[PDB]
């Protein structure tokens, strides 16, 4: 058991933008996450070699983290906000998909999920 490559956080093949949107998301949203005191489970991929979890990338197909938001958002990798808040949501499901009510990590992702939807709620147009 170990772990796959990381989400990718280039496309070459792929156009880029700026928008109020995106800078948020990663001003805004992403920096008051990141920040939080709950955040350090979510700052990088679940490392299933390190954490000694050999069935975790068998559970999760679609693994996400806030490492990897990060870096397509600094790299201009979302075209869409509709991207970026889709992998918030796949890292938010993916903790409640391996893990079992009360465990720290479920009421840690709980209080991060609460912050986020409180900063998208004042997302701009
Ligand atoms: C509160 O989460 C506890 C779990 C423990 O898993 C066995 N955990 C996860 C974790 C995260 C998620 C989202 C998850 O689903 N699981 C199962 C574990 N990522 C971690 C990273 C670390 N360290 C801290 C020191 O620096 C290196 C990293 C330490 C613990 C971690």
């Amino acid at each position: 058991s170990m772990n796959p490559p990381p989400p990718e956080t280039s496309n070459p093949n792929k156009p880029k933008r700026q928008t109020n949107q995106l800078q948020y998301l990663l001003r805004v949203v992403l920096k008051t996450l990141w920040k939080h005191q709950f955040a350090w489970p979510f700052q990088q991929p679940v490392d299933a070699v390190k954490l000694n979890l050999p069935d975790y990338y068998k559970i999760i197909k679609t693994p996400m983290d806030m490492g990897t938001i990060k870096k397509r958002l600094e790299n201009n990798y979302y075209w869409n906000a509709q991207e970026c808040i889709q992998d918030f949501n796949t890292m938010f499901t993916n903790c409640y998909i391996y893990n079992k009510p009360g465990d720290d990590i479920v009421l840690m992702a709980e209080a991060l999920e609460k912050l986020f939807l409180q900063k998208i709620n004042e997302l701009p147009t």
